[PDB]
């Protein structure tokens, strides 16, 4: 049995402002209906109603998810939130906790970039995105277009990656079609990181021709 | 403790033609005795001498890998080889086996860039290559300066990420120096995959400019 919890994404705490966290309970074969899965804060001030969230996956285990919903002001000042996890055949209850990074802050470059076209692929391109010399490694991606996000699902962003330096990298990949460039032939690559000064956003258009 | 059986690169398999395969051992309770990594093929014939190595981590872990030199037409058609592994406290005997992966195939796009100057830091820039649009995920990504190979721990890959089509992508940053695109401007991102006709590899090449 193991247990991870997350940290607020960068454009749920800076953009929607409405920031929570996840803890996941993974790999709990046996059944005995009474995973309890309690929250608090460090601090000791009152944590929100959280959401449940349990089902059987199909490689014989079952999963656990709950959702917390934290401050804003909370969270950037530096509240470190918990859950503890008690199994019902648990030798001992299992903690797992979280708050913001530490360390040196550092604005991500952001640079957008169109392939060429490739045969038998005349109706679309795929655009790429390197952000890259930030730090730390929370960050979020949106792509926009008609001045408007485009769905997360349509993107694919990859893993934060240590630089040569001591910041980090991600690509993030999205694959467009004709009738949108052509609709308006610029789209714009958008980074949300906690040290991108003000308003926590950098941004880089690209077009396809 | 966990065990992993990787397949070859497709490099040591299609260009150098000396193919290993690597079985992993990570022991996250670094007991007193010898872990037991042992060779073996599916059709009972012989296997060569293989290298055994062992490492204390930074976080107290334990890490054995053992790699063994495999025939290349063994290989290819359809070879499984097994690792055994024997701990000192083990209950069961852990058995992982590697074979080659044989669904359908399509070659790789490759597609290499090079990022603008950022404001200052001119002595440097950042090249990026992507890879997408091939399967199976089996891909070796090396980079070129003066039809010379640079050093692996120049670049940094991403794990094979599942495209929207069927295919999956990659991708691969290198920074470069001021003094390498002045000794000459061109870079090349090589792909080297089982499906990339005629010789199983592709690559672009990029120039700072
Ligand atoms: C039985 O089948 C189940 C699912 O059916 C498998 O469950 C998965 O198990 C893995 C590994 O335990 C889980 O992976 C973990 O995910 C964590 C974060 O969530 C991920 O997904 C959310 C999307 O909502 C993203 O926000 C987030 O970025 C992640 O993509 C990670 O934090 C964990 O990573 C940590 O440990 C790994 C090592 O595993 C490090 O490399 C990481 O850097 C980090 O330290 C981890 O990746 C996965 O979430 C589970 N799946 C589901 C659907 O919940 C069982 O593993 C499987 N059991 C067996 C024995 O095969």
């Amino acid at each position: 049995v193991s247990a991870y919890l997350s940290r607020p994404s960068p454009f749920d705490l800076f953009i929607r402002k409405s920031p929570t966290i996840t803890c996941l309970v993974v790999d709990l074969a046996p059944s005995k209906g009474t995973v309890q899965l309690t929250w608090s804060r460090a601090s000791g001030k009152p944590v929100q109603h959280s959401t449940r969230k349990e089902e059987k996956q199909r490689n014989g285990t079952l999963t656990v998810t709950s959702t917390l919903p934290v401050g804003t002001r909370d969270w950037i000042e530096g509240e470190t939130y918990q859950c503890r996890v008690t199994h019902p055949h648990l030798p001992r209850a299992l903690m797992r906790s979280t708050t913001k990074t530490s360390g040196p802050r550092a604005a991500p470059e952001v640079y957008a970039f169109a392939t060429p076209e490739w045969p038998g692929s005349r109706d679309k391109r795929t655009l790429a995105c390197l952000i890259q010399n930030f730090m730390p490694e929370d960050i979020s991606v949106q792509w926009l277009h008609n001045e408007v996000q485009l769905p997360d699902a349509r993107h694919s962003t990859t893993q934060p990656r240590k630089t040569k330096g001591s910041g980090f990298f991600v690509f993030s990949r999205l694959e467009v079609t004709r009738a949108e460039w052509e609709q308006k032939d610029e789209f714009i690559c958008r980074a949300v990181h906690e040290a991108a000064s003000p308003s926590q956003t950098v941004q880089r258009a690209v077009s396809v021709n």
